[PDB]
């Protein structure tokens, strides 16, 4: 199911500490250990991919860490807080989460993020 991708191709290429799929309600199909994204955050989010307005100027939250809103379109949402980050990815059906932290480069974390999810879109996801 889902649980192979934030395992396998999100997680454990080692590019992303913490992942989720989430469906387009918000709520979660699939996450990390530990990693939990409360269906309120993953609603607003979901959100922000049609009205990003809402989380533009104060951000947005995720599991308990607040970041700041760096890029919001129809497709990827990206925030950071410090040195640590995540790149949120819309698929024609879910929601790709990939937090990474201060040891990651956040390209090498986007080149992941934003391929996986072009990998499923093609898949018919």
């Amino acid at each position: 199911s889902w649980q192979t991708y934030v395992d396998t191709n999100l997680v454990g290429t080692g590019a992303v500490t913490q992942a989720a799929i989430l469906g387009l309600d918000g709520n979660t199909w699939a996450t990390s250990a530990g990693f939990a994204v409360t269906p309120a955050q993953g609603q607003t989010l979901a959100s922000a991919f049609n009205n990003a307005d809402p989380i533009r100027a104060s951000g947005f939250d995720l599991a308990g860490v607040h970041y700041v809103t760096l890029r919001a379109d129809d497709r990827s949402i990206y925030g950071k807080k410090g040195s640590a980050g995540v790149i949120t990815v819309k698929t024609s059906k879910s929601i790709l989460v990939g937090v990474y932290n201060e040891k990651i480069q956040p390209g090498t974390a986007a080149n992941v993020v934003e391929k996986l999810a072009d990998y499923l879109i093609g898949q018919g996801f």
